[PDB]
């Protein structure tokens, strides 16, 4: 639904503002368990590792499937989205994932 | 993987602590676009509505599929997780989704 991308954008921002508010309340853990599936939480964990490793540049896409157990399409998309990422984010992720904290 | 639930729990907490940090940096929008698919962001939007409506108690499960366009299994799980939710969260969601802000 390209036609209804605006509604869908609004609906998404609602979720981000709710989570926002839960983090300031320390209710973020319960909210996240409520909103997401185990499957989804597992995936997110694994997406962190992909980005960390794409930022690292040491591993090849296939080593990445083997050592991380993430499907190739997840890697490819993870690759695409990072490039589209604003520089400011990229710098920050480097800082945190590969400068650690 | 029940056996590796602990590793998977740790990997999840990493993502929550990263997001945490992005919200305090105002880098939460870009991070979320990076980590999640359109599909996933659409779903989350839609999960908010399910919870709001389950809290409302006016609609039946099937009206819920029809007016919200969410699969029955999503509703059923959304139902199950809310019951398992800590009272403190439940109160808060009532406050926010049905007391609004």
């Amino acid at each position: 639904s390209a036609a209804m991308a605006e509604q869908r954008h609004q609906e998404w921002l609602r979720f981000v503002d709710l989570l926002k508010n839960a983090y300031q309340n320390d209710l973020h853990l319960p909210l996240l368990n409520l909103m997401l599936t185990p499957d989804e939480r597992e995936a997110l964990g694994t997406r962190v590792r992909i980005v960390e490793e794409l930022l690292r540049g040491e591993m090849s896409q296939r080593e990445l499937k083997n050592e991380l157990g993430a499907g190739i399409a997840t890697i490819t998309r993870g690759s695409n989205s990072l490039k589209a990422a604003p520089v400011e984010l990229r710098q920050w992720l480097e800082e945190v994932l590969l400068k650690s904290d």
